[PDB]
DNA sequence: CGGTGCAACAAATTGATAAGCAATGCTTTTTTGGC
DNA sequence: GGCCAAAAAAGCATT
DNA sequence: GCTTATCAATTTGTTGCACC
């Protein structure tokens, strides 16, 4: 149970024949190099599906059409990955995690009525250290916003004297931007297998 | 390529509970690039 | 596509 | 060990992207 970033591209590729092999990967990689710069450095505001799509067409000359196909599909077998109880490890960027958290205390922050939060499965994003240090190295760039599938955003992490843990020397932090994944919906439902049952759907 | 419409977004409230993390060396897994 | 040695990244420790 | 994130329900304003 756990999917590497070429037991993905085999999947993506078996399932885009019309596309040679050599382009699903470089494609894959593309993206996220896209993604990771993006992050770090960005520039072009917020990435898009239409961002990478286009940063194909541009930098592997591929056709609109099929770079938009893959892209898509390149999310969507991740989103396959997960919903089956299998975790996404990509190499040079981050692991996908699934973790099943039990029922805790709630309530509603307006009106303060306890409300438990149900027990779930929610997919979690580890940011790897090539990645981190990209974002800290680089001052931290843009975000990323992927419909359905989730979103990449950079977090403050304010500085402060930190301890070598192992010698328990003082060390000092500086303040830096880290990687923050958001699952979307599309695949909080699927991925839950607390969920796949008679939807939430009521007007009042 | 350019314009619309809408569900999926971000942000905002409290607060008990869960998850992650500062340095760094050894181990292990993964990828790389030639054949 | 498979084999292989090396380089890279991740993993573990504990993070 | 200390610090950051999770999440509940619901409103207000923004936006990715399917679809003209
Ligand atoms: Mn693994
Ligand atoms: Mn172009
Ligand atoms: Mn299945
Ligand atoms: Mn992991
Ligand atoms: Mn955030
Ligand atoms: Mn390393
Ligand atoms: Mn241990
Ligand atoms: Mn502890």
């Amino acid at each position: 149970m756990a999917s590497t970033k070429s037991e993905l591209i085999e999947r993506l590729a078996t399932q885009q024949s019309h596309i040679p092999a050599k382009t699903v990967e470089d494609a894959v990689k593309e993206m996220l190099e896209h993604m990771a710069s993006t992050l770090a450095q960005g520039g072009s505001g917020g990435l898009t599906k239409a961002e990478m799509s286009e940063y194909l067409f541009d930098k592997l000359g591929l056709s609109k059409r099929d770079a938009k196909e893959l892209v898509e599909l390149f999310f969507e077998e991740i989103r396959r990955a997960l919903e089956n109880g299998e975790q996404v490890e990509l190499s040079g960027f981050g692991n996908f995690d699934l973790r099943d958290k039990n029922q805790r205390p709630g309530r509603n922050p307006k009106t303060g009525e306890d409300i438990p939060i149900t027990a779930r499965r929610v997919v979690t994003f580890r940011p790897g250290q090539k990645l981190k240090s990209r974002v800290e190295n680089a001052g931290g760039g843009e975000r990323i916003e992927i419909r359905g599938f989730g979103s990449f955003s950079l977090h403050y992490r304010a500085p402060r004297t930190g301890r070598n843990p192992k010698t328990g020397d003082k060390v000092e932090l500086e303040g830096k931007y880290v990687p923050h994944f958001k699952p979307g919906k599309e695949l909080r439902d699927r991925a839950n297998i607390y969920g796949g049952s008679g939807h939430h759907h009521h007007h009042h």
